[PDB]
């Protein structure tokens, strides 16, 4: 039988590799009236254990860390010798938290429940409800469409601390990467006031050995 947990794992594999890879991600955002500058990031990820998340673009911000060890990070700034602390649920750029770059997997930060299934079309999807298992995931509540036909992920839609939406998701751009066809572009939307959409593209993914030991403040002390 399926299960809510089958699922999840499902959808978390089509969305990424389960094992250590380097990708780079692009995010452009904008607003009818206001448009961000490109934000690009090169992420190491070793699933939802370790990460590091580089910014390459906007020259302001070039040179900024993010390591994550478990559900902390570290964060490198010009302006301090030693790395300070931001949250998962913190925001990265755009409608992009923390947590969106630098997790890698549902599975692990939340407890899946099917919710409903819903049609859309002549497809159907489990709506799965993932409750954060605590207050330093990224979110306290995700609702995650995952296609019953081939258990890619469709669409989700994040919660606040109190319930009430906060944006949207949708996974688009399928492409045969390392053994799945997997999402290479997701939109954010804002489901409140502000219009921002950020688009987030994918490339070059690639499997990578990540040893324990580059997860350290030591091997982010840089200067370019």
């Amino acid at each position: 039988a399926v299960t809510a947990q089958s699922i999840l794992e499902k959808a978390d594999e089509i969305r990424f590799p389960q094992d250590s890879f380097q990708v780079n991600v692009a995010i452009r955002t904008a607003a009818p009236d206001h448009a961000e500058d490109l934000y690009r990031y090169q992420v190491l990820s070793k699933g939802n254990e370790n990460s590091i998340v580089m910014i390459t673009e906007p020259a302001s911000e070039r040179g900024q860390a993010i390591l994550m060890k478990g559900r902390d990070l570290w964060v490198f700034m010009p302006s301090v010798s030693q790395p300070i602390r931001l949250s998962l649920s913190q925001r990265l750029t755009g409608q992009v938290a923390n947590g969106d770059i630098a997790r890698a997997n549902f599975t692990g930060d939340y407890h899946p429940q099917l919710l409903r299934n819903e049609s859309i079309d002549d497809e159907d999807y489990y709506v799965l409800e993932l409750t954060g298992i605590d207050r330093s995931v990224t979110y306290q509540k995700v609702l995650l469409w995952v296609n019953q036909s081939n258990f890619r992920p469709y669409k989700a839609e994040f919660y606040s601390v109190s319930g009430r939406l906060l944006k949207t998701s949708r996974y688009e751009n399928f492409d045969n990467i390392l053994g799945e066809m997997r999402p290479t572009r997701i939109i954010m939307e804002d489901a409140l006031k502000s219009g921002e959409v950020s688009v987030l593209d994918y490339s070059d993914m690639k499997l990578r050995d990540l040893p324990d030991k580059i997860f350290t403040k030591d091997y982010l002390k840089r200067l370019e």
